[PDB]
């Protein structure tokens, strides 16, 4: 059982590692093989926060951003949305603004937001500096972390940070 159930969604440009982030967190696996669908709509991981048991239900886009678009209902039912970009791809960071506008168009009014810059292991290809993305996130009052699904860097922390934000909003 659990004290709380939080529904999370990862959004962002195709191929930034959203599915790899989910699979690393929920299953502790990583592959470079191409992923269209993960065989389920969501994965589950149960965490502990402040002595409370929190079931996290984390939904995958099923690659719908590859050739079409994310449906509005996927936005509306989330308690928190993680916007992911690829630190080696300037365009994916530029498009974070558009993903935030989609959240404003379709998500719940009080949804929690978190910015993640993934593939932080690719040091020689990195083009979005930590300071650039942190300044942007700070300007919106949204938390920000850099992650590596491949090396597991900050992946658990990213989901724990989102859970902490949601719990704080729920208790207020
Ligand atoms: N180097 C590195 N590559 C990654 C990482 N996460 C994902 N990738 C690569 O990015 C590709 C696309 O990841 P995927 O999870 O399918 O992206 P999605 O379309 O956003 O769900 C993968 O096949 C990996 O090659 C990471 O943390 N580091
Ligand atoms: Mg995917």
């Amino acid at each position: 059982e659990y004290d709380y159930l939080f529904k999370l969604l990862l959004i962002g440009d195709s191929g930034v590692g959203k599915s790899c982030l989910l699979l690393r967190f929920a299953d502790d696996t990583y592959t470079e093989s191409y992923i269209s669908t993960i065989g389920v709509d969501f994965k589950i991981r149960t965490i502990e926060l402040d002595g409370k048991t929190i079931k996290l239900q984390i939904w995958d886009t099923a690659g719908q951003e590859r050739f079409r678009d994310i449906t509005s209902s996927y936005y509306r039912g989330a308690h928190g949305i993680i916007v992911v970009y690829d630190v080696t791809d300037q365009e994916s960071f530029n498009n974070v603004k558009q993903w935030l506008q989609e959240i404003d168009r379709y998500a719940s009014e009080n949804v929690n937001k978190l910015l993640v810059g993934n593939k932080c292991d690719l040091t020689t290809k990195k083009v979005v500096d930590y300071t650039t993305a942190k300044e942007f996130a700070d300007s919106l009052g949204i938390p920000f972390l850099e992650t590596s699904a491949k090396n597991a860097t900050n992946v658990e922390q990213s989901f724990m940070t989102m859970a902490a934000e949601i719990k704080k909003r729920m208790l207020e």
